[PDB]
């Protein structure tokens, strides 16, 4: 039967650096897949306490399931078992940069994700490094095929504890294992939150929905 079903789980780890601060985090997750709703439970598991922002890292952790209406091929569902790769730059305003890969698959029964992670250049003194930051406003990725692949686009903002915000640029390609039918473009309407954290953000859980819309 459906490949994918109505509830599913995942793992994933992540391998990052941050101004050349080494760290590992493992976690877990599920959700609603054609519902376009999911919670990860991460654990830094190497390198905590991270000296930076979480935020930073929270986008980083899951396509399979945004809610796509039936008449948008559904990129990422598509591919599976064998799934997809993505690759990402975030080009923070004040000159922070943040590149990423990552590899999701079908496996066992769950959802398998792994990702690595290189934050540089982010200010000594900026809101990353000084963790003055809040979480993400609600983003719209634009979705468009180009050279063979998904490509996304967001103009990210990121809350400020003391009010105000924090501006990314981001670009995403998302790319299927296997020749898969690509949609034509579209966006997906994204909102994350982080529900819960300790202390220091050596376990934090997070939140998304994310639907695609024409
Ligand atoms: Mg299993």
């Amino acid at each position: 039967m459906a490949i994918i079903k109505e509830f599913m789980r995942f793992k994933v780890r992540m391998e990052g650096s941050v101004n050349g601060h080494e760290f590992e985090i493992e976690g877990e997750g599920e959700g609603r897949p054609y519902e376009g709703f999911q919670t990860a439970k991460l654990k830094v598991t190497k390198g905590g306490p991270l000296p930076f922002a979480w935020d930073i890292l929270s986008p980083q952790f899951s396509k399979a399931y945004v809610k796509h209406p039936a008449d948008i091929p559904d990129y990422f569902k598509l591919s599976f078992p064998e799934g997809f790769k993505w690759e990402r730059v975030m080009n923070f305003e004040d000159g922070g940069v943040v590149t990423v890969t990552q590899d999701s698959s079908l496996q066992d029964g769950e959802f398998i994700y792994k990702v690595k992670l290189r934050g540089t250049n982010f200010p000594s003194d900026g809101p990353v490094m000084q963790k003055k930051t809040m979480g993400w406003e609600a983003s719209s990725e634009r979705m468009y095929p180009e050279d063979g692949a998904l490509k996304g686009e967001i103009k990210m903002r990121l809350k400020l504890k003391d009010g105000g915000h924090y501006t990314s640029e981001v670009k995403t390609t998302y790319k299927a294992k296997k020749p898969v039918q690509l949609p034509g473009a579209y966006i997906v309407g994204i909102k994350l939150d982080i529900t819960s954290h300790n202390e220091d953000y050596t376990i934090v859980e997070q939140y998304e929905r994310a639907e695609g819309r024409h």
